């Protein structure tokens, strides 16, 4: 066992680093997950006060016209925001209903 020995310990050393690595990856993962649960949590907020802002600039008749169209436009532009914030929180869910799961 000359080679076989240090090899042992080769693959041993590899091991190491790769289980912390995963467990490093698991906690960026989660730390960006509570930032898009915060953020989203506020973005509902903004978007709700925000859509009602604009739904009573448009139900009059041109300023109301335009300033009621530029919040659609900026409403629409938060709704992605918040629709890809969603995935980063679902996406974390996933992966902990396995990291958590496999034992």
């Amino acid at each position: 066992a000359a080679s076989l020995v240090g090899e042992l310990q080769a693959l041993d050393a590899e091991y190491q680093n790769l289980a912390n690595q995963e467990e490093a990856r698991f906690n960026e993962e989660r730390a960006q997950a509570d930032a898009a649960r915060q953020a989203l949590a506020q973005n509902e907020q903004v978007y709700n006060e925000l859509s009602q802002r604009a739904q009573r600039l448009q139900a009059e008749a041109s300023q109301y016209q335009e300033l009621a169209s530029k919040y659609e436009d900026a409403l629409k532009k938060l709704e992605a925001e918040m629709e890809q914030q969603k995935a980063v929180i679902s996406d974390f869910e996933k992966i902990q209903a396995l990291r958590a799961g496999n034992l």
